[PDB]
């Protein structure tokens, strides 16, 4: 895409903490929730969930034709509802403006104007705080890493003008066809709107890559899933390559599925929710190490704190089935897949030596709020598949029922996620 004209971007500032020293970084809004008009007019070339044919009758002339515009200081907050102070960052669900009214979103973290900041997770500790209390079932607020370029790609897409200073170039481990903007160009041959979400569709091209996802969750439960790909960072997809959901789902170039460790799915049904081990009705620290040996990245370990206490993660519980393996590493993911009787699609994409060679290239962070227009977060939370009651179907105590985006976002629009002090280092001990 290039760069509309009518506002200047702004970033919104947010202070971390990297390698000991305070960091004063910014966030940048994802360019699917930019407004993307006309490069001579404030016609729009995409709304609702369908492009205007006459601005893009085909991707090539939509592309000349049409550019993503900046978002402004109030705007963030007037439009899609996010605020930051200090290291704090609050994302909303439904914000309505005069206009418009906006579903989550999605921010990445700058290093400066034009560049993401690139993680490299191998031999570190990555803590954050997160509030998931007024989070219900259905709701997801995430942060996680892809592998996406630097730049947003502009140096590999020489139509993309704009940019990761726009927020250009997403992907991840679900190939995701919802992209307006994939590899420079629009995304608009084979535009479907989407069944169920006014703001949504599908074109052709999916945007595929590696996929790290510390934390996605809710009130009611949560997880942090390992999601490799045999594709070299970010990677247009067409076709079966995409893996797409149903009958593709194991045949494209990511692991859709990862490697989780969910603790509810896992069974540790009282260890996170309200009134848990871990309690969902308070804030609480999450912090994850990516422990490495000769062979690369061996273990992902996960530890809590809240209340000043520290809380170990809740092991495997299904005695004399699976051994009480605490933390992903190769041997919980071939052992859990098994029980749960789930394709090792992980280990065909190169298992954690290819996840490990992922997070040596660096990624970018995410941080983001949604509800799921395909499977109402019952993947998480409730029991997946709903007519499945095997080992590994039960995710959450949220029933079948629970998580389509009309019923939770006419009952709770006001769902927000708070994450802040947001933190890289050495691996720490914790006794
Ligand atoms: O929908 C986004 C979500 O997908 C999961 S994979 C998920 C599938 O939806 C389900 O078919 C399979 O049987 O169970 C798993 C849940 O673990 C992916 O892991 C996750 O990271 C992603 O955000
Ligand atoms: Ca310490």
């Amino acid at each position: 895409q290039q760069a509309g004209t009518e506002t200047e971007e702004y970033h919104l500032p947010l202070t971390w903490e990297r390698d000991g020293s305070s960091v004063s970084a910014s966030v940048v809004i994802d360019s699917n929730w930019r407004w993307t008009h006309s490069t001579e007019d404030t016609t729009n070339c995409y709304d609702g969930n369908e492009w205007d044919s006459t601005l893009c009758p085909d991707a090539d002339t939509c592309t000349e034709n049409c550019a993503i515009d900046g978002v402004d200081q109030g705007t963030w907050g007037d439009t899609y509802g996010i605020t930051a102070s200090g290291s704090k960052l609050t994302l909303s669900f439904v914000t309505e403006g005069e206009y418009s009214t906006d579903i989550g979103s999605r921010v990445f973290l700058m290093a400066d104007d034009d560049n993401y900041e690139i993680f490299n997770l191998l031999d570190k500790e990555f803590s954050f705080d997160v509030d998931a209390s007024n989070l219900p079932c259905g709701l997801n607020g995430a942060l996680y890493f892809v592998s996406m370029d630097e730049d947003g790609g502009t140096s590999k897409y020489s139509t993309n003008t704009a940019g990761a200073k726009y927020g250009t170039g997403y992907c991840d481990a679900q190939c995701p066809h919802d992209m307006k903007f994939i590899a420079g160009k629009a995304n608009s041959d084979g535009w479907t709107p989407s069944d169920n979400d006014q703001n949504a569709g599908t074109g052709e091209m999916g945007a595929c890559c590696h996929e790290m996802d510390i934390w996605e969750a809710n009130s009611q439960a949560q997880s942090y899933t390992a999601h490799v790909c045999s594709v070299d960072g970010y990677t247009p997809c067409t076709g079966t390559d995409c893996g797409d959901n149903g009958d593709d789902r194991y045949k494209g170039v990511c692991d859709k599925d990862g490697c989780d460790y969910a603790a509810y799915r896992l069974g540790q049904h009282d260890f996170y929710g309200e009134g848990g081990t871990v309690d969902s009705g308070s804030t609480l620290t999450v912090i994850t190490q990516f422990i490495t040996g000769g062979g690369g990245l061996n273990e992902i370990r996960r530890i809590y704190q809240q209340g000043g206490q520290t809380i170990q993660n809740a092991a495997v519980n299904f005695p004399g089935d699976v051994d009480p393996y605490d933390s992903i590493t190769e041997d919980f993911c071939v052992d859990i897949k098994r029980y749960f009787g789930d394709t090792n699609d992980f280990d065909a994409k190169g298992g954690m030596s290819g996840m490990s060679n992922a997070l040596k290239k660096g990624m970018v962070l995410v941080m983001s709020l949604w509800d799921d227009h395909y499977a109402n977060m019952l993947w998480l939370d409730a029991t997946y598949p709903v007519d499945s009651t095997e080992p590994g179907a039960l995710r959450g105590p949220c029933s079948t029922d629970s998580g389509d985006p009309a019923d939770v976002e006419a009952n709770f629009p006001g769902s927000t996620v708070t994450f802040s002090n947001i933190k890289i280092g050495p691996i720490q001990s914790y006794d």
